[PDB]
């Protein structure tokens, strides 16, 4: 199975901090397939579904014994410190074993990283957000190129994403 019309976007170099305060870099992800999304922690009124979907994705990949990493980038890094990241994650039955939630950057940095790497327009919350616009899941290959995007908000094609993770792993 060969991966379709790959997006081939180049993820910019980065070093951010995870929920345990540990450095995570693009370089550190070299040779690994991974999945990426964009989240914020501060929502009383309806929280977006992305982390819930990603949680069920994480479970499905664990069940097929698939080597993958998961990265969630914060889009409100001023509020989302490593402790807030932990407390958010606590609302979900997810494992940190192959998932990092990242912060340690300004709003400007992440906005520009997201536009260059993923062609995504991210923004701060207005204290709330159902979802404003799409939000997508991205598949990144072992050499740091974005290969595919998927809808993380509704009707996530879990089986397609799993099949693409397996194919992106090939020949290594
Ligand atoms: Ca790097
Ligand atoms: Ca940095
Ligand atoms: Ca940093
Ligand atoms: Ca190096
Ligand atoms: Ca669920
Ligand atoms: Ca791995
Ligand atoms: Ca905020
Ligand atoms: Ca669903």
């Amino acid at each position: 199975q060969q991966i379709k019309d790959p997006l081939n976007y180049e993820v910019e170099p980065f070093t951010f901090q995870n929920q345990d305060g540990k450095n995570v870099s693009l370089e550190s992800l070299k040779g690994e397939v991974w999945l990426a999304d964009f989240i914020f922690t501060n929502c009383e009124t309806i929280c977006p579904p992305m982390t819930a979907h990603m949680t069920d994705l994480q479970k499905k990949l664990k069940a097929e014994n698939i080597d993958v990493r998961i990265i969630s980038f914060s889009v409100d890094p001023e509020n989302d410190k490593p402790k807030q990241l932990k407390k958010f994650a606590a609302n979900y039955p997810l494992s940190f074993d192959n998932w990092d939630f990242l912060t340690g950057y300004s709003q400007s940095e992440i906005e520009e990283f997201a536009l260059k790497s993923f062609k995504a327009i991210v923004k701060k919350p207005e204290g709330e957000d159902q979802v404003i616009h799409q939000s997508s899941f991205y598949l990144v290959g072992p050499d740091g190129k974005v290969l595919k995007d998927y809808n993380g908000v509704e009707n996530t094609p879990y089986d397609d994403i799993i099949s693409d993770v397996k194919s992106a792993s090939t020949l290594k």
